[PDB]
């Protein structure tokens, strides 16, 4: 078994319908990797398509400091395995949860730094004519003096040849729900805005109903902390009903409120 042979299992760091993810040390180089191990999905199924989007996403992407690095992927024992960079700070979701537990928080300064860094990742992905389509706190990973990296490329698709498996409904732009895929990069921007709103301490986001529509009308959820009217205005325009009014990733990373 390549998995057993090449790696030693240290700790389970994820589990779900996707299988499990393990912190592993690679015997040859002594480095830590995050390795996802899943039942090989039924051929011609949602999970296979999702799985194919991820491998073929790296085929295009390669390497960037704000995208979780991919090293290898293989299949054995009717399981599939993908070997990714290990980010020692867990996901933004874990960090948000821990903030609530010990009652800490991300400074506004740190919200802007999160926005800029994930923005740089998106700028790169979009420049390769791809879109992530599942930006949310659980898919942003932290290396710790802090690097935010975009992970979980299973929903990644082409801009020009749009093939869309919808992301989490809590972070999903209305136009994607309306099967309008003419500006998918702006759907990532919408989701990033709500991701920062979660980090800023907002209540849990709605999965549907009134509050869900209220957000897609361009109204931010309640943020309990003191954010400048200017940083707020940036987050508001990022969830603009009209996706063409939302800034692109490249406009985002060059925005004044973010510099630097
Ligand atoms: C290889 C799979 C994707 N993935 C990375 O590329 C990837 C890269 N880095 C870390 N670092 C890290 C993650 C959690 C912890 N915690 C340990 C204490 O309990 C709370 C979780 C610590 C480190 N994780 C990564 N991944 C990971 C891990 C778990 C779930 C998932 C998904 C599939 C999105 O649900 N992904
Ligand atoms: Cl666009």
């Amino acid at each position: 078994s390549r998995y057993t042979t090449e790696f030693h299992e240290l700790e389970k760091i994820g589990s779900g319908e996707f299988g499990s993810v393990f912190k592993c040390v690679k015997r040859l180089d002594g480095c830590i990797y995050a390795i996802k191990r899943s039942k090989k999905p039924l051929a011609g199924s949602v999970d296979e398509q999702n799985a194919l989007r991820e491998v073929y996403a790296h085929a295009v992407l390669g390497q960037h400091s704000h995208v979780v690095r991919y090293f290898s992927a293989w299949a054995e024992d009717d399981h599939m395995l993908i070997q990714n960079e290990y980010c020692n700070g867990g996901s933004l979701a874990d960090a948000i949860s821990e903030n609530y537990r010990i009652m800490s928080y991300f400074k506004e300064a740190e919200l802007k730094d999160l926005l800029l860094q994930v923005g740089r990742g998106l700028r790169y992905i979009h420049s390769m004519s791809l879109v992530h389509m599942d930006i949310k706190p659980s898919n942003i990973f932290i290396s710790r003096k802090v690097m935010f990296k975009i992970g979980d490329l299973g929903h990644v698709t082409r801009i020009s040849s749009p093939q869309v498996e919808e992301g989490d409904s809590r972070f999903l732009a209305n136009e994607v729900l309306q099967e309008n895929y003419t500006h998918l990069p702006k759907a990532d921007i919408f989701a990033l805005a709500l991701t920062v709103v979660c980090a800023a301490g907002a209540e849990p986001l709605p999965r549907n109903g009134d509050q869900w529509h209220e957000i897609r009308q361009g109204r931010l959820p309640r943020i309990p902390q003191v954010l400048s009217q200017e940083f707020t205005e940036l987050l508001k325009v990022m969830i603009h009903p009209d996706p063409e009014r939302r800034p692109s990733a490249m406009a985002l990373v060059k925005h004044s409120v973010l510099l630097s």
